[PDB]
């Protein structure tokens, strides 16, 4: 389907390039009408003038069709992207919908209380082992001791 | 069918190229003219003189050629271009019809509401796992905390 | 020439009348910020160093 597409724009930029040769032969024949009725001739002016002419009204039509081809051109390109969006978007209804159908809610708020009673027991081996890890070591760290030193640096502590 | 228009651009092409030789050739045949009659010969100068006239008809007769032939090269050129738009745009009427028959767009309308009614499901989910997950963590986010924390950034807030 | 140095002078009046007022303004600006600051050091510097103390 790509190659319509990029043949109708390559077909639209053709016919602008066409016009704008056309166009520019006209303005080099007006000088070269000058050239030539500068001598006398009435007859050589006359076929150059008529080619420039010809030239111009070409330009027209040349340039018109490219306005034409260009807007069937812009529509076509929506045509394809929307083609694009509509089988992605088609892709990720269903993919998402088989895996919706084994992710169905339930088991996904069962997972999640389960999650809590699981992260809760990680909690309380946590508190546990930290009881008897600092009871262990506990002779080291005098109750005592923590206390008249938090005072040592409470009294002062913004004094410097 | 290119073919021919290419012979039809390098016939005009080559009209023009030789009517340009003629004329060249004429203002040369000016120049030897007079060298000519610069002696006094009298039948030199006479055939100079009419090789000059006849050079100069010709390049009206060739660039009128030129001329002509290039309108028909023109409307050729319209034509082939005609064409490869029209196939062109066959194509893209045919493919997007065969593709409008299985997209046909009941389908499509269908495939939509399937569409909203799925990520609304997706939302669901979302909504779902954020409580459980910040119920689980919520020991460490107390309510009254944040609360004493936004004020604090609230009435200092704009004073730096 | 000599209405519009009139009118002239006169929007040179009014334009440096706002012009003084957004200057008020912004020295005003200056004062208020600077002052928060004194108020919020001096506080968090006045729970540690509370009178008791």
């Amino acid at each position: 389907m790509e190659k319509h597409l990029f043949n109708l724009k390559f077909a639209a930029k053709e016919l602008s390039r066409s016009a704008k040769k056309c166009d520019k032969e006209e303005k080099a024949e007006k000088a070269k009408i000058e050239k030539a009725i500068q001598k006398g001739n009435m007859e050589v002016a006359r076929i150059h003038a008529e080619n420039a002419i010809r030239q111009k009204n070409q330009a027209v039509n040349f340039l018109r069709m490219s306005a034409r081809v260009d807007a069937v051109a812009a529509r076509v390109q929506t045509a394809v992207t929307m083609g694009k969006v509509t089988k992605s978007m088609a892709g990720v209804v269903k993919s998402m919908d088989a895996t919706l159908k084994t992710m169905n809610l339930e088991k996904i708020s069962a997972l999640m209380d389960k999650f809590e009673h699981q992260f809760e027991t990680l909690d309380v081996q946590t508190q546990q082992m930290e009881d008897t890890m600092s009871s262990t070591t506990t002779l080291t760290t005098p109750q005592n001791q923590v206390d008249m030193l938090l005072q040592e640096m409470a009294d002062e502590a913004g004094l410097d």
